[PDB]
């Protein structure tokens, strides 16, 4: 017996499938792509223009270099991160930018937003 923890840990070669290949970092999205984003990440982008400056940093930015899409054994597609050991079901810089627009837009608002 091992005398303490165990490391008869589970092992697939599906769950070794990354999805992270290939990436532009020059390229400019058009207006369409830019007010796609905006209404994809919950704004107003008529009333809302700061939060859709936003929203244009948004489409071309990529995900932190610790974080990274791979394939659950399950047949699904989720994120990961590899310096911290964690999953997440949703990109890792998407959810960053739906909270940052929502935080920038509360304090524009003061406090008062709707």
């Amino acid at each position: 017996g091992p005398l303490g923890s165990m490391a008869g840990r589970p092992l697939r070669i599906g769950d070794q499938l990354v999805l992270e290949e290939d990436y532009d970092e020059t390229y400019i999205p058009s207006e369409q792509e830019i007010l796609e984003f905006a209404r994809e990440i919950g704004i107003d982008p008529i009333k809302e223009p700061e939060l859709m400056w936003l929203a244009r940093e948004g489409i071309v930015a990529p995900l932190p270099g610790e974080w990274k899409p791979c394939q659950d054994i399950t047949g699904d597609i989720y994120y990961f991160n590899f310096a911290n050991g964690q999953s997440m079901w949703d990109h890792p810089c998407d959810e960053h930018y739906r909270s940052l627009v929502i935080q920038e837009r509360a304090k524009l608002s003061t406090s008062g937003a709707i």
